[PDB]
């Protein structure tokens, strides 16, 4: 179902970008990290 | 590729839950972290 | 949009194994991680 596949789509890029921020603040040790 | 695209979001969404629950391991510091 | 989400997903299949491999190597401690 293209409609619910789009909206899986939108929450795991979300995620994705919350994910990329957590691991680059781990990999570049930002606030005591 | 409706059904190919779904495989491959299905992947995706286990994968980002796997990522998810390292990546709040590695910022609580859980188990030695 | 079916293409549209097609490249979405591709670029999320990316995204996601450029995580998976820093957070593997933040969980292994690679490189003094």
């Amino acid at each position: 179902e293209v409609e619910a596949l789009e909206k899986k789509v939108e929450a795991l890029e979300l995620k994705v970008q919350k994910l990329e921020k957590k691991v680059e603040a781990l990999e570049h040790g930002w606030d005591g990290r």
